[PDB]
């Protein structure tokens, strides 16, 4: 009985009238209905609270008296001072009042039955007290809202337009808003970098078909079986107290890892391939949030003994660090160290155990005899790499007597791209799920890559185009690739283009931050300095210069593979060290931290960094290999590359930018200062077929500037020239937005204006146009200022003086009646106009 099916067939339609909102209640609520929900009239709090009263005494056995009522109301049910993460806590953590009563008795009075989902009563309302909605109670509580739209209504513009009292509606878990042709349900939380529209989803089929229109995803998502499903066991409340609805794909892969352990068990065969299965989740879509809540489901099976969690040192962050400490303190760390791993394994009273693959190959080296090994075990492996994994597959194999183990991976291994490593085929057996990139860029749930070589040095083009490995590796060196001319190139080119690539010229907009990946320590230690050196001249030149802040982090380490880097400091050289330590000293200085370069210190320098990586205390990190694979930082949308990636590794570390955000996050930028067209192709093609590249990639500039078709829609997307054209032929200004008629072809233009400008942002090409614009082209040291800092000569930069662009001046007046417009927006029609509100507030 999975919740995410195999199979389902489009319902009908009634053929009555579905076109407004009041069309989509009445078919949503007979659904509902049909469905096995009760619908009541409900006008007022006090009605709401009555029946709540009636559902919990009902669901607990127990009747209050007046007295107690009021009390478990004011104490638990609604306190005056809770907001809604109050409320989340409460239904997903805190859903037990241990209650006294009058009389002194003490009973355990649930919110919610967990146990016995079906027993839960589920209720249906509409909107009381203009807006059209239906509200789903369980035990009498709201915890999903529909929002119902007009057909043809934007569902985009509506969600921008709705995101006490009554106080009872702060127990929303989740929202759905539909039109009736598209539905999209999103999670009830205050955390305002979830709340963008990326963060809608669509329900769907475990094929990832889409399930879009209002009646279809009612008998679906809205059985009681499914939304009781998706509520209570597939939702994940965090330790930063984040409300996270799970993906369809995501929960399709939890449920059939779920039922393959129980057939098994059932089965007796336990401890091969077929026992277990893999889950090929491509890069960044969410394995790890998902990997860990099947492996806490896993423990509620009551024939399972111990479930291990199990991930790799190289991919541990600040916030799954804050995660794992929870349920295995001090054991998820970057040590070798097993004391806190066979500690949590004697822990009775307990079924989870998180650990690092480095950690569980050391113990089951090392230990014989572990009562563990003979009971019934879950392994699920968070995307482990080639190495470690492998000596641990062969202990494991050989020890464990009953186990069933599951592994996630973005970047499956092949017989093609195996040499040296089992496949995963062979090592977990049958693939249980899979949601791949082209699945996941069409669904818009990761972003697509603009990777370019920036070839502007003719000196060093010869080495960067290089492709023989031995060489590669004999050229990391001061005699070539760390020439500190080409060091201070590249990082010159980085100071003067990071505000670009991040979306921070023009202020106060908060913008992005970035990383650079290097080829080796001495590599990171010459750009750290050549940074540092760099920024001090431009502190003097100009004294409005305002700097970025750059850190590094590094240790040592020792194809597609990233090296692991070791945390135990005293591995490194002591010139490596010296740096790193004086590095973290400046660290310390900035950040009124302490941290020093023993192993502990080392250790919180890295749950520090990467705290302020992902909140942008930090402009750019400089790494080796670290935070390459598995650092999760939305706001983070460019790479800076100087190192030779390829297949899986190049996937990883492009990916640290891929994290959706909102509309002014296009895609993650790939900066790449060696030549990696022909790797990223190769890389791409590996995890797909020959086309998935044209999905992946982004577009030219001279496409986005004139215009092309996207061949996975069909939709033909206007140029910006074509655009900035329409504007002025149409619009060249007060008198043709008289009308209503204007006003509303003007928005739906200069929206696309909007969107243009934000994707060519972040093209060279472009960035160097908008800079000639702002010229005296008679003065001729800033003429020549220009050429060498855009890298166009005399040819180039005769051509670019041509391109006739829009004045600063009629665009912000473009800009202002535009916002005139949506202020006003409080014959003819404005359903269908989506205002721009993200690219705006930037
Ligand atoms: N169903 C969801 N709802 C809301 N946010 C989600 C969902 N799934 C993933 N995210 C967000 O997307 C980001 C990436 O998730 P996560 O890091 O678990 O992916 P991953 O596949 O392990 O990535 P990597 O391949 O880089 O290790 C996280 O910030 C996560 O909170
Ligand atoms: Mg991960």
């Amino acid at each position: 009985n999975f919740i995410v099916l195999d199979k389902y067939i489009k319902a009908e339609p009634t053929g009555d009238s579905y076109q407004s909102e009041s069309d989509l209640e009445r078919e949503l609520i007979q659904d509902l209905r049909n469905q096995g929900y009760e619908f009541i009239s409900v006008k007022s709090q006090s009605a709401m609270l009555a029946n709540v009263r009636e559902q919990l005494q009902n669901l607990n056995g127990v009747v209050f008296n007046d007295s107690e009522w009021r009390r478990f109301t004011e104490q638990y049910l609604d306190n005056p001072s809770d907001g809604i993460l109050d409320k989340t806590r409460k239904i997903h953590i805190d859903y037990i009042c241990d209650f006294i009563f009058d009389d002194e008795r003490l009973e355990n009075i649930y919110l919610i039955d967990k146990k016995n989902l079906m027993r839960n009563k589920v209720q249906i309302i509409q909107q009381f007290e203009n807006r059209y909605d239906v509200t789903i109670l369980v035990n009498g509580l709201p915890l999903v809202q529909i929002e119902l739209k007009k057909r043809g209504v934007a569902i985009r513009e509506a969600f921008n337009q709705i995101h006490s009292e009554n106080s009872l509606f702060k127990y929303l878990q989740l929202f759905v808003i539909s039109n009736g042709t598209d539905t999209r349900y999103f999670a009830n939380t205050t955390k305002r970098d979830k709340n963008s529209f990326d963060f809608t989803m669509n329900w769907a089929k475990s094929d990832n078909t889409l399930i879009k229109d209002l009646k279809d995803f009612t008998a679906t998502c809205f059985q009681k079986h499914t939304l009781l499903n998706v509520l209570v066991n597939y939702s994940v409340f965090d330790s930063s107290q984040t409300l996270l609805v799970m993906r369809p794909y995501q929960i399709a892969a939890t449920e059939r890892i779920l039922w393959k352990i129980k057939s098994s068990f059932t089965a007796k065969n336990w401890s091969k391939p077929e026992s277990g299965g893999y889950i090929w989740h491509t890069t960044g879509s969410g394995k790890t949030l998902t990997s860990f809540k099947a492996a806490r489901l896993a423990t509620e099976l009551d024939f399972i003994d111990k479930v291990f969690f199990v991930v790799d040192r190289k991919d541990l962050d600040y916030q799954t660090m804050k995660e794992y400490q929870r349920f295995s303190p001090d054991s998820v760390n970057g040590s070798e160290n097993t004391a806190g791993l066979k500690r949590n394994l004697d822990k009775d009273d307990n079924k989870i155990i998180v650990t690092t693959i480095q950690k569980l190959n050391n113990l089951m080296k090392a230990e014989s005899d572990l009562p563990v090994y003979n009971q019934q075990v879950v392994f699920i492996f968070d995307e482990c790499h080639r190495s470690q994994f492998g000596e641990a597959q062969k202990n494991l194999k050989k020890k464990f007597k009953r186990y069933y183990q599951f592994g996630f991976t973005g970047t499956p291994i092949f017989p093609e791209n195996a040499l040296g490593s089992e496949t995963t085929a062979s090592v977990f057996g049958r693939e249980l799920h899979s949601y791949v990139i082209t699945d996941a860029i069409r669904d818009e749930k990761v972003l697509k890559f603009k990777v370019d070589y920036n070839d502007v040095r003719p000196q060093f083009k010869s080495l960067e185009t290089e492709t023989d490995e031995k060489k590669l590796s004999a050229a990391e060196n001061q005699q070539a690739f760390l020439h500190p001319m080409r060091i201070q190139e590249i990082t010159q080119y980085i100071l003067n283009n990071f505000r670009q690539k991040t979306h921070r010229t023009f202020p106060g907009s908060k913008g992005f931050n970035a990383m650079l990946a290097v080829s080796s320590v001495d590599a990171a230690k010459a750009y750290y300095a050549t940074f540092k050196r760099l920024q001090e001249e431009a502190a003097n030149k100009s004294a409005t210069y305002k700097p970025l802040r750059i850190a590094t982090i590094f240790s040592f380490a020792a194809i597609g593979e990233i090296s692991d880097e070791t945390f135990d400091t005293s591995a490194m050289d002591s010139s490596a060290k010296e740096f790193l330590d004086a590095a973290i000293r400046e660290y310390n200085s900035h950040f009124k931290t302490n941290f020093s370069t023993d192993s502990n210190g080392f250790q919180n320098y890295y749950r520090d960094l990467a705290q302020r990586v992902k909140n942008q205390d930090i402009d750019l990190l400089i790494v080796v290999g670290m935070f390459l694979t598995g650092f999760d930082a939305p706001t983070l949308n460019t790479l800076f590359v100087d190192k030779n990636l390829r297949y899986h590794g190049l996937m990883q570390a492009f990916s640290r930018t891929n994290r959706i955000y909102d509309a002014t996050k296009t895609f993650g930028n790939i900066v790449t200062f060696r030549d990696l067209e022909r790797s990223t192709i190769d890389a791409i093609t590996l995890f797909g077929d020959k086309n998935t590249k044209n999905v992946v990639l982004e577009k030219s500039y001279t496409e986005y500037m004139e215009g092309f078709t996207d061949a996975a829609t069909g939709e033909a997307k206007r140029g910006f020239m074509t655009v900035v054209s329409e504007l002025e032929q149409r619009f060249p200004d007060p008198t043709s937005i008289e009308s209503e008629k204007e006003k509303k072809d003007f928005v739906k233009l200069f929206g696309e204006y909007l969107r243009a400008e934000n994707i060519l942002q972040n093209y060279d090409e472009f960035a160097t146009l908008k800079a000639l614009q702002q010229i005296d082209l008679s003065d001729p040291v800033a003429v020549e200022k220009f050429k060498a800092e855009h890298y166009v000569d005399d040819e180039k930069f005769a051509e670019l003086q041509t391109i006739r662009l829009p004045a600063d001046r009629k665009i912000q007046d473009y800009r202002s009646a535009y916002n005139d417009i949506r202020d006003w927006q409080r014959t003819t029609d404005w359903d269908d106009v989506v205002f721009e509100v993200d690219l705006l507030k930037s």
